[PDB]
């Protein structure tokens, strides 16, 4: 069921951060088994006890909504970005 502790801005925002950053990989590497593992552990280390399975499920939904091909596509905000090399 739905327990007290749930996805909070802190985590949510973070989850995307770790991803958006290591995204270029997900594309190259077919199997994102590691990425998902490293991420879960990373975002968790900060101080949030959460499982990887959840991060994957939640992420999937987050995208579905983000998609610009939905019945209701009114309410999105864009922003410039920057790239660099380690």
């Amino acid at each position: 069921k739905k327990r007290a502790e749930t996805w909070v801005q802190d985590e949510t925002r973070s989850l995307i951060m770790f991803r958006r950053g290591m995204d270029g990989l997900f594309n190259t590497s077919k199997s994102n088994k590691h990425l998902w593992e490293q991420i879960s552990s990373k975002m968790r280390e900060k101080g949030f006890d959460r499982s990887p399975d959840m991060c994957t499920d939640k992420w999937r939904n987050l995208l579905k909504e983000f998609k610009k091909a939905k019945h209701h596509d009114r309410g999105n905000g864009s922003a410039k970005m920057s790239y660099y090399k380690e």
